[PDB]
C-alpha cells in the first residue's frame, strides 16, 4: 500500500546521513493515527557495533519544550494558572526586573513565547545587540558543559537570576531555555507537586513509557552513544555533561514511537471538535479544542530559526497556507519543532490534511501524518528531509 | 511457531535476573490452554550446582489466597457457607471485637478484601495510623521469623486474636495475612474435614499433582534453595523458618505447571457462558459463570499495590480496560497476584482475550494467555515483567 | 597397585552400606602417607539427586575431640597451660563443685578421659547411678535437639554448670560432652584469643582446607543432606539443629582428604622419633614425641564403647599389642575414634606398621595405613569395616 | 586435552560470578608460553544487551603499578638510574620533607616497596595511626571521584606534596598510589621522554598492542561499562570518573591476552638463567636475570594483603616455597598481583614449575602457568579463585 513512498524515504535518508556523516540514523513515520513506517540505519554504539533498532533511546533537546506546554496547557484548563499575572506571584525567588529605570512585568505568556529578555548562554551583551541590530537591517560556551548536580529548579534558578535583561519584554524577540527553566519552577509553585512527577503522570497518561529524564546511574535499556567530529575531521565522544539544571528545556530520552503518539494526540485534539458536530461517538480530545486552537495560532514579532516562513507559537513553530498569486507557491499548513544538543539532533514534524465535505462526514479522526527523526551527530538540520518524507507519504494517500 | 516471541521473552528474563542478581528464575507460559513454553535459568541450589528446570519445586507466598479463595467459592456454591454473617457463627473462640466502645461485626466479605480491621505483623498502632493517614494525603519483624510448629488452625488463632482492631471495618483496606487464617478457620469449621485435606482434593480435581505444603521431615523432590544479600552484599542462606501458622496464607510449594492449570482452568470458567449459547458441545466449567464474574469484579476503596491502575477483587488484582481519550493510552484487562516470602518471589498472570463475533461462533475456550515466573530471591518485582511477555506473545497468535 | 584390595573393600562398603540402607557412604584409604583410594557410593542429597564423591562435606561428631586435643596438647607444649592445676583458675565461672560435702578438684587432665563427674544428656541423679552399677557389675533427649544459638563460650557453659557432679572425680569413666565444652572455655582462656580462629590456624597448618565450622548462613559447596528412618520404616529428613554450643563437641564439617592428612600428620610425629637416628634430614613431627607417646597411653578406668578391648588414651581410643597363649589370637595395635551425630556416622582409623632392624635404617615415615568411612544416616557402627579395610590393605603393603 | 581442567575451571569461575552477582567475567589461562583456554561469561554491557568475549577491554587497577615497575627496571639497567640518592635530584619540585624534626631521605627503593610515609586516599593521620597501632597488636573517599584532568605529572603532584608524611621513611608499610605517582614523575625526568610515550614504546616491544591508557574522548573499540550494588539492592551504573593524576598507579585498559602476554616475558626473563647452560642458542629475556631474581625477591616488614603467606616484593606479591612440617602443608612457590578500581576488579597471577636436573637438558623455558582474571564488578576478590584454577591446571601437566 506504500510500497513507494518508504523506498524514497529511505533514500532521502541515505541522502543526509552520508551528507552529514552521522553514525546512525532513526525515523518513525505515522500516518492516520497508525504507525506505518519504522526505520533504523547505522549503529547505535561505534565501539561496540551495536545497530539501531526502533526502540533506540537518544536524546530530545528542544521538544522537550513542546511536552512541557501541555503540562502548562494542564493547568490552565484547571484554572490554577494564569498567564496575564507577573510571574513573582508563583515564584518570588526571582528579583523584581527593571529595565532603564522604569517597571517592567514578566509573565507566563511572555516566557511561553521567548518574548521576556532573558539570556540565552551567552553574557556580552554587546555581540548580542550588534546582532540583533544587523538582523533587524553557539556550541563555544561553557555553560553548555556544566556538570554540577541540582536537586530542583529553584536551586538552578541562580544560574541567570542575577544578570539584567537584555531587551524590554515583550518588545524583541529572544531564543532562551533559562525562561523554560523559569516555566518550570511556576509548573512546580502552581501545580503543588514536583515537575518530574507530573511529567511521568502526563507520560503515563499519553502512553509513552519509554519517556524519561536523563541520568547516568540508572540503567535505561537500549540508550544510544553520542559523538561528534574533531579538529582533525576524525570521529570522537562528546565530553561528559549534566543537564539537571535544564529539565523542561533541554533533557529528556525517548524514541520515535513516543513523538508518533504525542503527534497523534495533538492532531486528534486539533481535529476533533470539526467531527464533534457530525458524530457524537467520538472521545474526547486530550484538551480542549480552544486551547488546541490557541497553541497553533502564531505569535507576530516572531521568528522561526529552521524555515523563514514559520512563526513561533506555544513552543511550537506554524507554517501557515496561503496562495498570494495565482499560478504560484502554495504554501502547506504544518507544524514542526527540531532540537539539537550536544551529539544529538532531532526532528518532530506534524502534517494536518485538509478536509473537504464528504471527509467530515464519513472519514474519523485523526487525519495527517507526523514524521519524527532522531540521529546521534551535532549541528544537524533534519527539518527538510522530514517536510520531503511527509510530502512523499501523502502524495499516496489511498 | 512462537520463534520470535520466546526469544524476547528469554531476554527480559535475563534483564530481570541480571539486574536483581537472583541466582536461579523459572517462567511458563500457555496459550489458549495448551503450554508453548517452559524454562529455567540458573542454579536452583548454588552448593550443589543443581541447575533450574521446569519441574523446580518453589515457594508461592500469597498465591495460596488464590486457591483458599476457590475453596471457599465452592463451599458457597454448595450452600454451606453465608458471606453476610459474623464470622462468630462458625468460629465463637474468636472474641467478640468492639471498635471505640461501639458493636461492630466481622463478616466473611470483609475478611476476602482485607476490609477488616486486622493487622499485618505490626503491632504498634500509631506507626500504622501515620502510615495510613499520609497515604490519605515488612521483612525485619519478627513473626515473619517464627520456628514454633503448629498442629491446627485453632492453635495458630492465638497470634492476633487478643489484640484490638486497628480500623472500623469496610472503612479502611489493610493487606493482611492472619485474616486469611482466620478464613481457613472458618473454612474447616464449615466444611468438617481439614483444611489441608479438602485443598488436597481441590488440588486432585484440578491435577496439581506437585502442590502441596511446606514441611521439613516429608522428602519432596527437586525442592529449590533460598537466598538473600547480607550487608556485605554476598550472597547467603536464608534462615530457617516454620510456615505452618499460615497455611492459608502462605505455605505451599508449587511448579510452573500447576499455576498454569490453575489459570487455564479460571479461565475456562470466566469464558464458558459466552461460548455456550453457540454450542451445546462444551463441558462445564469449575465454577458457575455467576461466581467466575464475582470473582473478578473490583471492590470500591482497595488498591492493588503491584500496579497503580487495578484493584483489589477476591483474592486478585484485576485491571479494567478503558479509554478515556482519542490517541491515548487504553487499559487492557487482565488479572494478576504476587508473592513475596522469605527468600522467594513468584508472579501468576491472566490475560484473557477480547471476544468478536466470528471468534465466538467457531473458536472454543479458553482464548487468553497465562504467565508464571518465580526466582529464589527476595523481595523481586515481577509483575511487568509477566505483563510485557505476555503482551509480547498475544500479538503472534495466529 | 592395588587392584585386589580395592574390590575386596568395595564389597564390604556394598555390605555395610545394604545392612542399614544409608543413602551415600565415602571412604577414604590411605598407606605410607599417600592417598590411594578415595570413594563415595549412593547420593548425596535424594531429593535433588546429587552424586557422592570424595569431595562430599559431611558431620563429624567425636572426631572434633580429637582435633581440640591437638590444641590443647600445642598450648601445653608452648608452656602456657598446666594440666593439674585446678580448672577454676582459667575459667572463674565455672562454681566450686563439692562431692557429699567434701572437697574435690576438677581438672584438665580429669577432664580429657571423661573421669569428672559432668553430666552427659542426662539430668536424672539416679537414672545414670543403676545403669553403671550393672556395667560394674541418648538420641531421645531432647538436649540434642536444641535451636538456640550461642555467641561466645562463657555463654554456653549455662547448660550445665549450676548442676552437681555425679561421681566422685577420677574414679569413674562417663563420657560426656560437656567436659569439651569447658576444655574449650580453657583454650580461649589459655590462648588468649577466640577459639574458632586458633582452631582455624591449626587446620591450616595441617592443609586441611575444608573443614569448617557448621552454620546455616555461609554457603558450603558440596555440602550433604542428613536422613533417618521413621516408625513407619521410611527415609525422612533429619530436624533442623544448631551445634553452636559444642563446637569443640560435637560440630565440625569436613571431607575424607582431611582426615587422612590428619592421621598422617599424627602417624608421622608417633613414629619419627625411631627414625630420627637412622636419618637427620627427617623434619621434626608437628608434635614432639614425648608428647606422642603420651597421646596415645591408655588410661586405668577407661573403657571403650566401640571395641571393649581397648582402652579411652587422650581423646582416642587405643588397642595395644599382646598374645597371651601360644597359637592363640594375636592383638594389633591402632587407634580409632568414633563419631555419631543426628544424621551422620563417621570413623576414623589408624593402623601403625610393625617395624624392624632393617626398615628403620632404609625406610622413610611414615609407615602405616590410615582409614576415614562416612555416612550420612543416624546411629551406625563403622569400627569394623575399617578395621577389615585396614587389614586387607595392609596384606598387600607392597 | 586438558578437558577436565577446563570443566572444573568453569565451573569455579561460575561460582564466583554467582556469588558476586558480577555482571561479566573474563578468563584466560596460558600453560608453558602457550594460550590453552581463554573464556567470557555474562554480559559486557548490560544495558544494550552485549556479551563479554576474550577480546573485551576492561579495566586493571594495581597492575599498572606492575607494568611501570618494568619501566624503572630498564632504565636501571641503561644506568640512568639511582635508587639510592633521594628523589629531589630528578624532581626538585617535591619538597624536602621533615618528621619530628630530623632529616630523612625519600628514595626510589622506598616508594617501590611503600615504605616511605605517603598517604593513601586518607588525610585523617589519627585515624591512620590509630588502624596501624591496633593491627600492630577506600570506595568511600571523595578523591577516588576526581573529574579534574591533568596534564602532566608535575601538576598533578599538587595533591599531595604539600602534606606531611605519616610515618618514618624505611618503617612502616604503607599501600599507596601517590608514590606512584611520584615514580611516573621520576620516569619522566630521567628518561628525558614523557611516561606515556615511553610506556607505549614498552607496550609495543612486548606485543601488547591492546593496552592503552584510559581517555573518554578517543574511541577504543569493545570498552566494556562497570557496575555497582546501590543501598536498594539494585544494580547500578558508577558514576563518571577521571583518572589522568594516578596514569602509572591506577589507570590504564587491558585485554586478558595483553596480561598473558607479560606474564610470559616475566617468567621466561626470570627462568632463562637456568637454561642458559644446556642450551646456547636461546634468545635472552627482556631483562636480565640478576634484575628478575631481585623483583620477585620478597622484602622484610611488609605485608601482602590478599595472601597472609606472602609478602610485598618490588610491586609484587610473592609467597614463599617452604614446609616446616613433615607430613603438613608444603606451600607453593608463586607471585600475584591484585587491582581493584571503581566498579572493576582484576587478578594476575604466575606458578612457576619446579624443575629438576633432568628437566634442563630436554626442556626449554618458560615452564609454568599464567592465569588472568577480569571482572567489571567493585570490590571483588579473585586471587584464591586464580589459585585454584593454576593448580587444576597444573595437575593435568602432560
Amino acid at each position: 500500500c506504500f510500497a513507494r513512498a518508504i523506498e524514497s524515504s529511505r533514500d532521502l535518508l541515505h541522502r543526509i546521513k552520508d551528507e552529514v556523516g552521522a553514525p546512525g540514523i532513526v525515523v518513525g513515520v505515522s500516518v492516520d493515527g497508525k504507525e506505518v513506517w519504522s526505520e533504523g540505519l547505522g549503529y547505535a554504539d561505534v565501539e561496540n557495533r551495536v545497530p539501531c533498532k526502533p526502540e533506540t533511546v537518544m536524546r530530545i533537546a528542544s521538544i522537550s519544550k513542546s511536552l512541557t506546554m501541555v503540562a502548562l496547557a494542564k493547568l490552565w484548563e484547571a484554572g490554577k494558572l494564569d498567564l496575564d499575572i507577573p510571574v513573582q506571584h508563583y515564584v518570588p525567588e526571582f528579583p523584581e526586573k527593571e529595565y532603564e529605570g522604569e517597571k517592567v512585568s514578566v509573565t507566563t505568556r511572555l516566557l511561553i513565547s521567548h518574548l521576556s529578555g532573558i539570556r540565552h548562554y551567552e553574557k556580552d551583551i554587546k555581540k548580542v545587540k550588534e546582532e540583533k541590530a544587523y538582523k533587524a537591517l553557539d556550541f563555544e560556551q561553557g555553560e553548555l558543559y556544566l556538570r554540577e548536580k541540582f536537586e530542583n529548579s529553584i536551586e538552578s534558578l541562580r544560574l541567570f537570576k542575577n544578570d539584567p535583561l537584555f531587551f524590554k519584554p515583550g518588545s524583541q524577540f529572544l531564543y532562551s531555555t533559562f525562561g523554560y527553566t523559569l516555566l518550570a519552577a511556576i509548573v512546580e509553585r502552581a501545580s503543588g507537586c514536583k515537575y518530574l512527577d507530573y511529567m511521568q503522570k502526563i507520560f503515563h497518561d499519553l502512553d509513552m513509557l519509554t519517556t524519561v529524564q536523563e541520568e547516568n546511574e540508572p540503567v535505561i535499556y537500549n540508550r544510544a552513544r553520542f559523538y561528534v567530529y574533531n579538529k582533525k575531521k576524525r570521529l570522537v565522544n562528546t565530553p561528559y555533561v549534566d543537564n539537571s539544571y535544564k529539565w523542561a528545556g533541554g533533557g529528556f530520552l525517548s524514541t520515535v514511537g513516543d513523538l508518533l503518539k504525542f503527534g497523534n494526540a495533538m492532531l486528534y485534539g486539533y481535529q476533533v471538535g470539526l467531527f464533534k458536530n457530525s458524530n457524537e461517538n467520538l472521545l474526547p480530545g486530550y484538551l480542549k479544542p480552544e486551547t488546541m486552537v490557541m497553541m497553533w495560532t502564531p505569535v507576530p514579532n516572531t521568528e522561526m530559526s529552521w524555515d523563514k516562513e514559520g512563526k513561533y507559537a506555544m513552543a511550537w513553530g506554524v507554517v501557515e497556507r496561503k496562495q498570494t498569486y495565482g499560478s504560484c507557491r502554495k504554501q502547506r499548513h504544518y507544524a514542526s519543532h527540531t532540537g539539537g544538543a550536544v551529539g544529538a539532533s532531532s526532528v518532530l514534524l506534524v502534517l494536518p490534511e485538509e478536509l473537504d465535505t464528504e471527509t467530515i462526514n464519513n472519514k474519523v479522526p485523526p487525519r495527517g501524518i507526523i514524521v519524527s527523526i532522531i540521529c546521534n551527530m551535532q549541528s544537524v538540520g533534519l527539518n527538510s528531509t522530514a517536510l520531503k518524507i511527509a510530502l512523499e507519504f501523502d502524495k499516496d494517500r489511498s
